[PDB]
């Protein structure tokens, strides 16, 4: 007969995406003591039940429109009185009882009823009452209301007195109420506020960082009650007695929650009862609506101007509160099961009702007042000026105990509040004591070390074991004597050509000994090394080397005419030994000479390159050596691309410890086969590997070939990426062998925190990803919230960096070494550095990495600003806009390790359409390859959020089907080659100029591929082959090549 209405239309879908059984089923129990009238209150169960018109409420699928009606036919049960008394001894048999009705299936769609009572006690001089109703028929206000009334006809009837009547309005009338408002002008005005909200409203925001859940949340939850005795939040009303009490509760649940969440703008939700005005103040349905509410701390504000701008926006949103929060869901983009518009819920409602039987106590227990997806917060601040709170909590995102410190937190502001009510909101903190003081011993970490040098270092190791391997490749061995000999002849020759003290080289060599060779020498003659990967495009390499002014370019004599272009350089061929005239050190490198200068990816479309100290890497050695110590018997792979600073230890490392360094083929450090070749070899001890190619390499393996190539291997690290519990687990399993998870930004001295990733430590993960740890020597982390106060433990913060590990700061950038290396405000006079990750403490002390706070991004561990990206397609041609956007692709080549591919997306200035193919070719001129976007696609316009910002989950993927076709595959490789992308990809692929990488492969599957087609034909193809020819058609002809 009639609609859903009110809270129903959201209580009804809410339930269709709930995947649990009895998530919308109120229900709660009264305890009744004292003598009762059993049969009789059964009865009276029966008449109240009757008198609630919305408990026959029967509902239909009306072929996908939702209807309901009243059955005046149905009639009512009696309730079951159960004699568990004198029966089994707990009387927790009883809330057995109860606990048990709920995991029942209770949806509408099963068919049971939605109403249920049973009598329960069953006379021990106490009673347990138990009732529950759908939520699509009850309110939190009404159901008490109708135990009320259940009691006044029960007590009525004790009287010897008629059956009470009914006090209980049609929810009929409710429905005419809305339809009628539905079809109003204040509907428009009420639609014209709340889409003024969505624009203004900040995003949601939670102290869980797990991303919020929009649907199939537990409506068991964590039911905390705390009541604040110290009275303090009396003295602070009463030292104000402007606000009006509800106002200063929530100003202060407002920073407390902005405290939790490290945000000063959050949306949080506001629970509105609409019972008073409303035909349903006496209707039994369920007339409710939770709100959105924009919070905006100031921190320049006080905390009564915080509470008055509060009340201001709770009148106005008073004022529009019958438009139903749903409607305002569908009015944005977002529908069924998308993210929420706020996290935390707060609330003024009780959280009881009373009875008055005579000479008979009653109370009631809640048992589930509904799901709640995140978190709420209920304030009661009484008229007597005592304060008491309520936290209901998603079990999966919260527990109790930490949900109690904070807590504790919140009677910290009342209680400084109370000493200070001129406080700003800006000065207020939230560390207990004694947790300061336990981060203070966290980074206590100071270490006298002696001012030094890498060639001081190298050449006293060198002293102690003269005849000892030091440096191998395929051609070559060199003890450390014969080793530091080539160093000072080179080092000597380069000063014949004009390198001094202070100076950068910069250097272009492919992986041999002399690239090690190369940096020793560099350093001996007191200058700094500069690395380029000639795999850049030349225009690029121009870049570096126009902005480092390097007194010479170390390279080979086929690369050189590549550089023909640059103006004033000077060029050095090194590809073989010279003629050794003694060891003795030079004695010219110096402990504030800059070391090496490592260029990264930059915000405003131009690389930047990162000065390091000699005396931080200094650092960084000696305290690896001390963690880790290698021993000579040790073997250390040169495997990494000495583009990334990760490469430096490797280069160093094992020289001032006394084992030997043996160099990788080119290209083996992107083929798994050929590292685990490699490594059996030369019997290698020690290596690193990011963890998408830790992934990559034990997918390679088997508990066999990882017992054959990896049976050498004592210490393994990984840094570069978030590094999963699971993968290091995997990797345990095969080889036994210990692995570390190292963090740091180039900014710092390669890594500036560690953490055990094996063994015990990793089975005490509950985590997805292993923590980065805890601060090597001379180095701190600090977690500061927004305002630059430190943070308590769980809770997120920026993460910053100090110490002597600290970079010297932007080559030639002045103005973004001032803007990331600030002042330490705990340590006046002091730099620390803005790493731009987010992160938190656990509660051993180590640090849990979070995410990003901007742009950068970590592709498989290699570092990518998508503004620069951006900057270099604005540049383009009749493209006016131009957004980089890395994704997924395609689900099929998510095997593990990061998956994502850089899409651009471009906005014409035109209008016209765009070759995007061209432009992608151009592209290829000014950015490295691994920045290069693999898909362009161009859309009319940019898709925008309510606010007017980018909307990237609007952003459209490109297809796997292309809309125009090729040549299909000719018979041989180029049959093969397609069958074997659709065996990775996951689509069929008929195309001979389909592109693996457009189709969402990456350089990690390139490598299972090359395995694959080595198999498949008896040639071996390389995955340097697969990134080279990207395509079918390309691929086959590399390898039908006679
Ligand atoms: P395909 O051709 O697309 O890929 C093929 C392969 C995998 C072979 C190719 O991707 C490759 O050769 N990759 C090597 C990547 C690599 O070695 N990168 C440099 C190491 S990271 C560097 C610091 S950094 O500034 O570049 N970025 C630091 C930054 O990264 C995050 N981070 C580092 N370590 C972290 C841990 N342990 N957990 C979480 N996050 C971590 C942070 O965001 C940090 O600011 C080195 N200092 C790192 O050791």
């Amino acid at each position: 007969h009639l609609p859903l209405v009110a809270a129903q239309p959201g209580i009804w879908m809410a339930e269709k995406l709930s995947e649990l059984p009895s998530a919308w089923s109120v229900a709660h129990y009264v305890e009744l003591t004292g003598e009762v009238d059993s049969p009789l209150l059964a009865r009276a169960v029966v008449a109240g039940l009757a008198q609630a018109d919305t408990l026959r409420m029967r509902f239909t699928e009306d072929n996908g429109e939702v209807w309901q009606w009243v059955d005046d036919a149905l009639t009512f049960e009696l309730p079951e009185i159960i004699d568990l008394r004198t029966n089994i001894d707990p009387h927790g048999t009883a809330q057995a009882l109860m606990q048990a009705d709920l995991q029942q299936d209770l949806r509408v769609d099963s068919g049971k009823p939605l109403v249920f009572h049973q009598l329960i006690q069953v006379a021990d001089n106490r009673w347990y009452w138990y009732q529950r109703y759908h939520h699509l028929l009850v309110d939190g206000f009404s159901f008490p209301a109708i135990t009320r009334q259940i009691a006044n006809i029960y007590c009525t009837w004790l009287r010897g007195e008629p059956t009470p009547a009914s006090p209980f309005t049609p929810f009929a009338d409710v429905v005419e109420e809305y339809q009628q408002y539905r079809e109003s002008e204040a509907w428009q005005r009420d639609a014209a506020f709340w889409a003024e909200q969505r624009r203004q409203l900040p995003p949601p925001a939670s102290l869980s960082p797990a991303p919020l859940p929009g649907r199939s949340a537990s409506a068991d939850i964590l039911r905390l009650k705390l009541e604040f005795t110290d009275g303090e939040f009396r003295q602070l009303a009463t030292q104000l007695s402007g606000v009006q009490r509800t106002d200063l509760a929530l100003a202060l649940a407002a920073l407390w929650l902005g405290r939790l969440c490290n945000r000063m703008d959050y949306a949080a939700g506001f629970i509105f009862m609409r019972r008073l005005g409303s035909a349903a103040l006496t209707a039994t349905g369920p007339v409710l609506n939770v709100l959105p509410l924009g919070i905006h701390i100031a921190a320049q504000e006080t905390l009564p101007e915080l509470a008055t701008r509060l009340a201001a926006q709770l009148k106005k949103m008073r004022r529009h509160q019958r438009y139903d929060a749903e409607q305002i869901v569908r009015d944005s983009g977002r529908a069924a099961g998308d993210e929420p518009l706020f996290g935390p819920v707060l609330n003024i409602k009780v959280f009881d009702y009373q009875l008055d039987i005579p000479d008979v106590q009653a109370q009631t227990h809640t048992l589930a007042t509904g799901p709640v997806n995140d978190l709420e917060l209920a304030l009661f601040p009484d008229v007597h000026g005592d304060l008491s709170i309520e936290i209901l909590a998603n079990k999966q995102r919260y527990d109790e105990p930490t949900l109690i410190q904070h807590a504790e937190r919140l009677k910290m502001l009342i209680a400084q509040f109370a000493a200070d009510p001129a406080l700003l909101c800006g000065d207020v903190d939230i560390m207990l004591p004694g947790e300061y003081a336990q981060l203070a011993q966290l980074n206590a970490t100071q270490v006298e070390i002696p001012e030094t040098t890498l060639s001081a270092l190298v050449a006293e190791q060198a002293a102690k074991t003269p005849d000892a391997p030091a440096l191998a490749d395929a051609r070559y061995l060199f003890s450390y004597r014969e080793m530091r000999e080539q160093v000072v002849a080179l080092a000597n020759l380069l000063r014949e050509r004009g390198v001094k003290p202070g100076d950068s080289v910069a250097v272009a060599l492919p992986r041999s000994v002399f690239l090690t060779l190369a940096l020793h020498a560099i350093v001996e003659a007191g200058a700094a090394w500069l690395p380029l990967d000639t795999g850049y495009p030349d225009d690029r390499l121009k870049m570096m080397l126009e902005d480092a002014r390097p007194s010479l370019l170390i390279t080979t004599d086929d690369q050189l005419p590549r550089f023909s272009d640059v103006p004033n350089l000077t060029s050095l061929c090194y590809n073989a030994p010279l003629t050794p005239q003694g060891s003795a050190p030079l004695q010219l490198s110096q402990p504030h000479h800059t070391a090496y200068i490592i260029f990264t990816s930059g915000s405003t479309g131009r690389p930047k390159g990162v000065m390091v100290g000699q005396t931080a890497i200094v650092n960084r050695l000696l305290w690896m050596q001390n963690h880790y110590p290698l021993t000579g018997e040790d073997v250390v792979a040169q495997k990494t691309p000495c583009s990334f600073d990760v490469s430096v230890w490797e280069f160093f490392w094992p020289f001032i410890a006394g084992a030997k360094l043996v160099m990788a083929e080119p290209e083996a450090h992107r083929d798994p086969l050929a590292m685990q070749q490699f490594f059996a070899e030369y019997g290698v001890t020690t290596t690193h590997f990011v963890p998408s190619m830790l992934a990559a390499f034990v997918a390679s393996l088997t508990p066999q070939t990882a017992r054959q190539s990896c049976a050498t291997l004592k210490q393994v690290f990984c840094s570069g990426e978030a590094l999963p519990a699971d993968l290091c687990r995997e990797w345990q399993q095969l080889t036994g062998a210990p692995l570390h998870n190292l963090y740091g930004p180039t900014e710092a001295a390669v890594d500036v925190s560690w953490y055990p990733a094996f063994g015990e430590e990793l089975a005490q993960v509950r985590g997805s990803s292993v923590p980065i740890g805890y601060p090597v020597w001379n180095t701190g982390l600090r977690i500061l919230d927004a305002m630059m106060h430190p943070v308590p433990p769980g809770v997120a913060g920026d993460l910053y960096l100090t110490g002597i590990q600290l970079a010297q700061g932007y080559l030639g950038r002045p103005d973004l070494t001032a803007s990331r290396f600030i002042a330490d405000p705990f340590a006046p006079g002091e730099r620390m550095y803005r790493t731009g990750d987010v992160a938190r403490w656990l509660d051993n002390g180590a640090v849990e990495y979070l995410g990003r706070s901007d742009d950068q991004l970590k592709i498989r561990g290699q570092r990518i600003e998508l503004g620069e990206i951006d900057r270099v397609m604005q540049a383009l041609p009749d493209v006016e806009q131009a957004v980089t956007h890395a994704c997924v692709i395609n689900q099929a080549a998510a095997t593990g390790g990061d998956a994502r591919q850089l899409v651009g997306y471009l906005v014409s200035q035109s209008g016209l359409p765009l070759d995007t193919s061209a432009l992608q070719a151009q592209l290829r001129e000014t950015l490295p390859p691994h920045m290069v976007p693999v898909v362009l696609l161009q859309l009319p316009q940019l898709p925008l959020s309510a606010n007017g910002k980018l909307d990237r989950k609007a952003l459209p993927l490109p297809e796997l089907k292309a809309q125009a076709p090729g040549r299909a595959p000719k018979a041989g490789s180029e049959t093969i080659i397609a069958a074997a992308f659709s065996s990775l990809l996951g689509c069929d692929v008929q195309d001979a100029d389909a592109d693996f990488f457009a189709l969402g492969g990456h350089s990690l599957l390139a490598m299972k591929l090359a395995a694959q087609l080595s198999r498949q034909v008896a040639r071996q193809v390389t995955p340097g082959q697969v990134m080279v020819a990207s395509t079918v058609a390309k691929l086959a002809t590399i390898i039908d090549a006679e």
